[PDB]
């Protein structure tokens, strides 16, 4: 279990340690995505939530391929925008509905250290 709280503000310098195999302690989901949506990394976490295995949707499109409810301006177009301005830290409810059971949920997303990269962050409320 790696120690690391939903919404603290140093979250991006804590997760810039860690392994694929290390994330999947968090207590939380958390996907690491390109500035084109992509996967990079995905842990177990949110795997539970969304019924994804982990390993088959890292390379695919988090907005076009694996989360299409996600596709609209008030998920995907704060995303877009936090990429062009390379500044993003937003954490706002959503309800996660696509091939699952409607699953409310707490996203954050905020940039990385890494200079194109992006984390979602998901915990169920
Ligand atoms: C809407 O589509 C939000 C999330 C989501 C994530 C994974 C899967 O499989 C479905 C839906």
């Amino acid at each position: 279990m790696e120690h690391v709280a939903f919404g603290s503000e140093d979250i991006e310098n804590t997760l810039a340690k860690m392994d694929d195999g290390q994330l999947d302690g968090l207590a939380f989901g958390a996907i690491q995505l390109d500035g084109d949506g992509n996967i990079l990394q995905y842990n177990a976490a949110e795997g539970d939530i969304t019924g994804r295995d982990p390993k088959q949707v890292i390379g695919k499109n988090f907005f076009k391929d694996v989360a299409p409810c996600t596709d609209s301006p008030e998920f995907y177009g704060k995303f877009k925008e936090g990429v062009a301005s390379g500044n993003l830290n937003t954490m706002f409810e959503y309800t996660f509905d696509y091939q699952m059971t409607p699953t409310k949920v707490k996203v954050h997303m905020k940039k990385a250290l890494s200079g194109d990269s992006y984390w979602v962050f998901v915990k169920r409320v």
